[PDB]
């Protein structure tokens, strides 16, 4: 396969909504689902109230164990200090998203939001079948609002020790998720009691999209390698943004993720190859970096809003969301496809063979070592006056490729190289400038005088050897 077809297969991985279908299922947009997901239109700050920011109060109450909880569970207790510290990042990581205030308040005093462990169904029974539960804003109960309450199963390892376990940090967003007003993002009500992703609405309910759902991410072809994400997924970011507006003030300045990051959030970083990221990005400004230079599987990175890439040997594990934009891309030693934006984009294969792609704007092209491919498909791509640099090329070794023009053109020979040009759409030049070490490469793709493509390289390049065409 061409780097043109690399770059085009990644960015049509997961196309949604527009009345599509997949899995037999109803394909929901991004806003879609996050309308979807916040369904019974419950907030803080009132029933159909969106777009508000909002001010919560949380705690741990210490809760008596012969107690029984409004569910008619049993067994109760406070947070431990690790499901206390847990839960704090967890309420930390609604908060970036969106224009959510967080402020823990006394064990005995009134909390909007709660946390508490249970472990009995009835008294002296130990309950090892259920996992938690929550109640959504303005849930009335005998005059009274249970919206806020949190309810854990601490018989269940992973709620007991939500630190090393990380379906237990997971848990405990979902269901602060519900504490906020979210649903799960079906009712299964053709399930009967027993539901499967067959049963879902839309066809992106699964844990790829949005960590309400309890569906795989392999139903949507994801693969998280085992692990559970930790923070609002894409889908979920949009529904609680619908909720309580986007929150500009998250990470503003020019922020790392992943590999040297500075992020300061466990679920953003990472500081070795077996330490896998899965997150979506939310971020309001500044020059930004994907840097996932530390892993050695074949990766694909994607920095379009919405779009998904394929990090640290899993599938579909991180994603940028809407009205993101990120600037930066490291691959790591593999075989990576790295596609930037209409950004200026600083790209960086490092070593393998890896397949750039900078799109639009003036992005600085850096293949690495191994045998990389630069790829283009528009004369925009690379406009004079505001040209692509590729800056390590190497001769014999990497590859331009131009491939998209001539299978658009249905035409070998409408890009071809000559030493002059005559006006003729199509012409390619190339340029060298031995004494700079800057090779230009020129493209009259529109059909005028003077080119509409230039592309500067560093380094020399071999027409013979080093074109896909
Ligand atoms: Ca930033
Ligand atoms: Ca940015
Ligand atoms: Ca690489
Ligand atoms: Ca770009
Ligand atoms: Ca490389
Ligand atoms: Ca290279
Ligand atoms: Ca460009
Ligand atoms: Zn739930």
């Amino acid at each position: 396969a061409t780097g043109y077809d690399a770059v085009d297969d990644l960015l049509h991985y997961h196309e949604r909504g527009n009345g599509i279908q997949i899995n037999g299922k109803d394909s929901f947009s991004n806003e879609q689902a996050g309308l979807f997901i916040t369904r019974e239109n419950q907030t803080w700050n009132g029933y159909k109230v969106f777009g508000q920011p909002v001010k919560l109060t949380f705690s741990f109450p210490d809760y008596k164990f012969s107690s029984t909880n409004v569910a008619g569970d049993t067994g109760l207790s406070k947070f431990s200090a690790e499901q206390q510290q847990q839960a704090k990042l967890s309420l930390q990581s609604w908060a970036d998203v969106a224009n959510i205030t967080f402020t823990e308040v006394a064990a005995g005093q009134k909390a909007n939001i709660t946390f508490g462990n249970y472990s009995q169904d009835r008294p002296g029974h130990y309950d090892y079948g259920t996992q938690a539960y929550a109640f959504l804003p303005n849930t009335i109960w005998q005059g009274q609002d249970l919206g806020g309450q949190t309810w854990y199963n601490v018989n269940q390892s992973n709620v007991k020790h939500p630190a090393t376990e990380d379906y237990g940090r997971q848990t405990f967003t979902h269901e602060i998720g519900h504490a906020l007003g979210l649903s799960h993002p079906g009712d299964y009500n053709a399930g009967e009691g027993n539901p499967t992703y067959n049963d879902v609405t839309y066809a992106e309910d699964t844990r790829q999209f949005s960590l309400m759902s309890y569906w795989s991410e392999t139903n949507t072809g994801g693969d998280n390698g085992g692990h559970y994400a930790a923070a609002p997924l894409l889908d979920d970011i949009a529904a609680i943004q619908h909720l309580y507006g986007a929150n500009l003030s998250t990470r503003t300045g020019d922020t790392v993720y992943g590999f040297n990051s500075n992020t300061g959030r466990d679920f953003l970083s990472t500081t070795s190859n077996s330490q896998k990221v899965i997150f979506a990005a939310w971020d309001a400004g500044g020059n930004d970096t994907f840097d996932f230079s530390g892993y050695t599987a074949n990766q694909r990175i994607n920095l379009n809003e919405k779009s998904f890439s394929d990090v640290g040997g899993l599938k579909g594990n991180v994603s940028i969301a809407a009205g993101v934009t990120i600037e930066n891309a490291i691959g790591g030693s593999g075989n990576d496809v790295i596609v930037g934006n209409a950004a200026n984009n600083v790209l960086k294969g490092g070593a393998g063979n890896d397949v750039l792609f900078g799109g639009g704007g003036a992005d600085e092209l850096w293949g690495g070592a191994g045998k990389d491919i630069f790829v283009f498909s528009a004369a925009s791509d690379s406009a004079p006056g505001a040209s692509d640099w590729i800056r390590d090329f190497q001769k014999g070794i990497d590859k331009i490729d131009l491939s998209f023009f001539n299978k658009e053109a249905n035409s070998s020979d409408f890009i071809h190289f000559v030493d002059h040009f005559s006006g003729t759409a199509g012409e390619a030049l190339l340029s060298y400038n031995a004494s700079s070490n800057v090779t230009d490469l020129s493209v009259n793709i529109g059909g005028h005088q003077a080119p509409d493509f230039l592309v500067k390289i560093v380094g020399q390049v071999d027409v013979a050897t080093d074109f896909i065409v």
